[PDB]
């Protein structure tokens, strides 16, 4: 039963928004348990029952997963106003974190990050999800050696020219190894500490640059055969990139390597 009674929850400060309504950080509540932390999605006029079944559909998403690296359900508030009540990352978003703590992570700690994303999505490679919206922004700091991929229904989309690949942007398909190209792209923003792919670049221009064959240059401080592995998520023909196992697996030995 994922139905929660409202009474148990405390709204906070919010940490954003999305689609339905405002995000907020509060406490989950329960007798003989301590406080848990918590994100709650809110609905600004659900009810409705399109609107309020679109919300509440992202809760059905999340609930089918259950990984370390994936923000978790925990419940739902389904009378009016409509809550979804999530796992809450208490050190927020990845890009404003890397960009703040860059003199204080050492590279042992980005290619960390990098790694526990890997098996979040091989997890969901493997029950056939294709996520569509893999960016910086949309990886959560749950603790200084741990990152998740945030909600799903609240990571979408910025069309995100700058991260698609090719096949994506051209012929609106949306696979794993479209994925892939997109955690290369977001392996990137994490050894640049948060900077954004194609600065000062127009999105319309992006296109043409991949097509030509330009790829985001190594980062600083990145290892030979990280951007190696970069590389090859960016093939141009989907079927040459790696698949999510197989990047886990070369992740695990890399990091292993820099330790
Ligand atoms: C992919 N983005 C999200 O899931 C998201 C976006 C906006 C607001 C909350 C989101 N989700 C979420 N889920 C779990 N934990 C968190 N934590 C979180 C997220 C934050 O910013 C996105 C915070 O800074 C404002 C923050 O500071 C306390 C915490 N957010």
């Amino acid at each position: 039963d994922y139905e929660i009674q409202r009474e148990r929850i405390e709204l906070g400060r919010c940490i954003g928004e999305g689609q339905f309504g405002d995000v907020h950080q509060g406490i989950y509540m329960s007798p003989e348990n301590p406080a848990m932390a918590v994100a709650i999605k809110t609905c600004k006029n659900c009810t409705s029952d399109s609107v309020r079944e679109k919300f509440l559909q992202e809760a059905l998403t999340m609930r089918q997963f259950d990984h370390p690296h994936i923000v978790k359900l925990i419940g739902v508030i389904t009378e009016n106003p409509v809550w979804i009540i999530m796992e809450l990352c208490t050190l927020g978003e990845l890009r404003s974190f890397l960009q703040v703590r860059k003199f204080s992570l050492d590279l042992a700690s980005l290619i960390l990050y990098a790694y526990q994303l890997s098996t979040a999505l091989a997890y969901l490679e493997s029950k056939r999800f294709v996520h569509r919206d893999i960016a910086a922004r949309n990886v959560l700091v749950s603790a200084t050696d741990c990152v998740k991929l945030g909600d799903f229904g609240l990571s979408r989309y910025m069309l995100p020219i700058k991260w698609m690949a090719p096949e994506s942007i051209n012929f609106r398909r949306f696979t794993s190894a479209s994925d892939v190209w997109m955690f290369g792209v977001c392996m990137w923003e994490i050894l640049m500490h948060g900077v954004k792919p194609f600065q000062g670049v127009k999105n319309n221009d992006v296109i043409g640059r991949i097509e030509n064959g330009e790829r985001l240059p190594m980062p600083p401080n990145c290892p030979p055969t990280l951007y190696s592995l970069m590389t090859k998520c960016w093939a141009y023909d989907p079927s040459r990139r790696p698949r999510f196992t197989e990047l886990k697996a070369q992740l695990s030995t890399i990091l292993e390597e820099e330790k």
